[PDB]
């Protein structure tokens, strides 16, 4: 008779059965920044964690497990097969090859669609009624792959997209104007890169619109170069990975952010990628950013922001060089 | 009238002061995930990073930065000048060299202990006040190094010491006895290192005591081999290191554990390294964790922990293997 | 082609099913308490209020709605019927005839026990596999009434208990010694209130036994008269209910705790209301106090407190006192 | 030696001085309220609460301190004398006369600025430095009242005004819309009672104006009756009144928003009672709604909000009825 039988005495045997479950697939910089971030929001009542390298893998689940008393998840797991996987209500895709100095994301499409082609049969099987969050480069792009690859319906396929770069748009807009970016406002739409399009007509504090009252704003004749901020916003990331090699603590900040609007079906407004087909006249399966509304079936609802002309062709200039990509795309 | 004119009437003058503002010193991985678990908590309204490399530590800064709309504390600064550190309530070190794989944390000390000649200095010119928080290993040294240094009384001078090694106690019990490790209860006292002591005397779960169901308890003749558990937790941080070359996340919670109960004056009982001459017939200036109220002045009481006269025997030994480097001591 | 058409683009049909619903019943100070608290600790994405009397239920349930901006529980539903309250997997019961300002918990059990005959199986209808937490005084009588009216197994049925008095006695226990009641250990067992039993022997902070350093411990010879905390967890309740007419804010953390566990599956131990028949000499359908592992399932396992014959003999006298009570029942 | 010392060392003795304290004015319905959200929130070191009725003080006093081990607010004292409001940095004011069914707040006003020349001299005698806010009806005038008899700059005299109405509106519109209020935007401006102003031209998702959506919005020619949903604003305090008999839970959740800008100095904008004069053409000492930067100092910045004809119309109009009631107001 055991330490622990004298101590317990059992009620019920083995029967289990996860309830509110996250997978974060790829434990590098991004999937561990997720991780704490998803951990330290109760967000899972079960973490389960996938990578390649199994002795990375072993090793960053069992730091997690050493802090558990500070935590309110109470079973972490980890392992190469997807069989930990198994009823996740959301799995979060970071695994892939990261940018280098100078990059675009872009350039990373082929080697990350290479492993999107393993990784995203072995989540399906695993988790067949899960929400996908893509964030792995190109986000807009492996969205639309791993939509294709899953069969799932579009709404349960999520990218990252530009939740982060309206984020610093943000904190940039707040930094300008001494204002807390939770009460500034003003969206990044489109491809989660270069192309990605600031719609001025909609930043505003407090209701107000700054293009009506300063009508240079997001021009070349702006005295004051707001449109600069959109340009800290493209060149943020750049900066960054030249400064410490890899982004990391935003984007999971960010993920974490999307997935409690997911966890909790808040039906939030978020910009994340989505299928886009249809409006601003594009004709073709492009996934950039809109917002979209999110709760626990992933996208339920597409907000049709009304842009001028100029962020219209911006817009579908994006489409465009993104469904170039994909067009040519091999899996 | 600028954009930021038109739209903000502006009543207040420059009247700054931050209130609970925290340091971290060192952006590694140990500092960082300090970083993220202090931001996520709320702990702060100034969060204030230090580093030698420039590099890193402003690509840290802006990393951070850009997560502000996700968060609740409105300054990240940054700066290899210690000036940025200035009225900082709290300031955690985390900088100097992390040990190898089967190194031994005392094997750090010459090094760390010349990278806190000159660290202290700076810290304790810009914060007179605050309360030091020691990380860097061997974590009982450096807090008698750093409060030799600092001048400081030393309820104000804390070594993170074995909160971490208490965390991973609780945690494997609860992996034994299937509770939560806020449910499991267990204490490891001493150096936060080889020589720590793991006091079978106040085991229990729900206030039974667990030696006393089980007399072999933590013995040699223990059938259920519950020593075991203390081998597991000396062996822990070796493993983690030998698996991803490092730790960082529990630690990292740990602090934020400790740096929570400082901030909001919570007076909860730690196990940190602190001076204990006087106790246990240890004559000697030697520093290691015992359990201590911890609250907006740092330690300002001591658990008297009843010893055995075996635990008293593994503990004064634990600190005679401290005081011999103490001793050998130059700076 | 309404406003909201133009703004929105639906992409998902009807959809929904609350995924962590919470129901109360009865919203007088304690329900409401508990919904405030359950609602401000993120706990679930529907929460669900009956009661008989249709004003008070509609203003209250409107009073939470207009919180909505700073929740994060984004369906708030009341009614009458018990269809708001589909799929529930947690119900709380705190519905009663409130027991008098004065009179124990037993003069007018019948007239709650008629409640629960009503209340009950339309619970059990619209949530056949909820867990029911029973607040409704006289608790320890009134969970044995739930349990035999819902049929469920005794895992799913929980009373509020003594997890209150063990509350009550740690923050006592604090205020004498200093701590935090988070780290002053104590447990109250048995039947919540007048004959609720301080087991002594388990009073400790960080692993050192109160008892033992200090013999007289709940002694009526105690120069100390730590016997006088307990009783103080007694009539501390009495002495708030004279002075502002009831109890409600601490019984409402009390069940967000437990709700706390429950819906996150913590396995974190409590001392709830269980069906206590087997243990420490009981034979006869009885519930009381008993430490208690909580999770998904509800009560799981339970901590078989090592008691002295002296303590034995007052669950006992509880228990002979309970059953004689319920078998005069009807129902 | 006594029990607590053989069990605790203490280091230090001289320790006290609260950080982050928080007084609350008036137990009742709302005062409780805020000090459980502000409990929950974990915003204060200590709270300190005040009222008149010495029984009701000590018994919420009480039932407070005994979920003390579910929070993390180690201190919460009360008394009828003011010493124990010393140093509070935030006091919150919510004594008085409410509304009964059908009666306008500003009915209040010498009752409630009674009662004020005896709290506000007592709360500035002990607390010189704090902020002051105000949530007592008619809240407007009471926060100019409180601003004329304590001599504070204004920018520490703040009223809760419209932060609830607000509040208020944007629950209406989301549900109308299918979307959170967090994501919801719109603004309810002026006096916090009849003559309230919906801003029309700011409501918004995602950035989209509304009003260009749809242009009748807000127009009585609006088939859609968006005014409605002011009008709802307008009355909701009335109905909830009529069904619960006061309003609690809402107000309470804006206090501690509010609060928390301000503890947190988060600089984040809130529609709160201010001075107006010299604003939209008033030049009286008005207080009503405007847009706000809240943070450590108080309001230290203000939004002008560009107001169509009509909507300034409306506002002035709100001023000056606001006006005729200070006018006579004899203090
Ligand atoms: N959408 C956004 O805003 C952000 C996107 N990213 C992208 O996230 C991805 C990962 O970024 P980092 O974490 O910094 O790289 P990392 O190199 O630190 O970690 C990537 C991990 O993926 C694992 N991996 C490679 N192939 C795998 C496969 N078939 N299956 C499972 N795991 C596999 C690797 O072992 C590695 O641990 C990159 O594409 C990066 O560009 C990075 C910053 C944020
Ligand atoms: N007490 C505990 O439980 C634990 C303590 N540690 C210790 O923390 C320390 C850091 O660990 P890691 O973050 O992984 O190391 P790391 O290599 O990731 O980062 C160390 C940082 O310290 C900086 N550094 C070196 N010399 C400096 C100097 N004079 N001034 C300012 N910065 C300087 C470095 O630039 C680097 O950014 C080590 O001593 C490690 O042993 C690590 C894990 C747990
Ligand atoms: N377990 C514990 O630690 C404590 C238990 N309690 C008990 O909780 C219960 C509630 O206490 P209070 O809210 O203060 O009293 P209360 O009388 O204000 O509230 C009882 C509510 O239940 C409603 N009710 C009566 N029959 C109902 C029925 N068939 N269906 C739905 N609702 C019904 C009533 O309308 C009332 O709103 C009481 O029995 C009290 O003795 C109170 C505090 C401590
Ligand atoms: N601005 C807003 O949105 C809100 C304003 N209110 C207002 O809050 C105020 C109170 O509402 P309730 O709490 O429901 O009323 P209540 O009657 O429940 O409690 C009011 C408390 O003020 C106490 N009091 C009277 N004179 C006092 C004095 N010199 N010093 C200290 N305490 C004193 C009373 O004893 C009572 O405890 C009213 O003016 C109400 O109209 C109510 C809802 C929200």
């Amino acid at each position: 008779a055991t330490l622990k039988d004298q101590l317990i005495y059992n009620l019920l045997k083995e029967e289990q059965t996860p309830q509110n479950k996250i997978t974060v697939v790829g434990v590098g910089a991004v999937g561990m920044a997720c991780a704490i971030s998803i951990l330290m929001k109760d967000l899972a009542d079960e973490l389960a964690l996938v990578d390649v390298i199994e002795d990375k893998l072993k090793g960053e689940m069992m730091d997690l497990q050493h802090g558990s008393l500070f935590l309110r998840t109470p079973k972490i797991v980890s392992g190469k097969d997807y069989n930990v996987t198994a009823n996740s209500k959301l799995v979060i895709i970071t695994a892939g090859a990261r940018q280098q100095e100078g990059e675009s994301r872009l350039n990373l499409v082929q080697r990350n669609v290479n492993i999107f082609k393993f990784i995203i049969p072995n989540v399906v099987k695993y988790s067949p009624n899960c929400k996908l969050l893509i964030v792995s480069n190109p986000v807009d792009i492996l969205t639309y792959v791993a939509w294709k690859i899953s069969g799932f319906p579009k709404n349960r396929v999520i990218g990252s997209g530009c939740n982060l770069d309206s984020a610093r748009f943000r904190y940039l807009m707040g930094e300008r104007l001494g204002v807390h970016p939770l009460s500034c406002h003003g969206w990044v739409l489109g491809e989660h890169g270069d192309s990605s399009v600031p719609v001025w007509s909609g930043m505003n504090v407090a209701g107000v619109s700054l293009k009506t009252l300063h009508p240079d704003l997001g021009t070349d004749k702006d005295k004051e170069q707001w449109k600069e901020v959109h340009k800290q916003v493209v060149e943020s990331a750049y900066e960054v990975i030249k400064l410490k090699g890899y982004t990391s603590w935003a984007i999971g900040l960010s993920v974490a952010d999307l997935a409690e609007s997911i966890m909790k079906n808040l039906r939030r407004v978020h910009p994340v990628s989505t299928m886009i087909k249809g409006l601003y006249g594009i004709k073709d399966d492009v996934f950039l950013s809109v917002p979209c509304i999110l709760g626990q079936n992933g996208i339920s609802d597409l907000v049709k922001v009304t842009l001028t002309s100029e962020e219209e062709a911006r817009l579908k200039k994006s489409a465009d060089t993104l469904w170039g990509i994909q067009k040519e795309l091999q899996f």
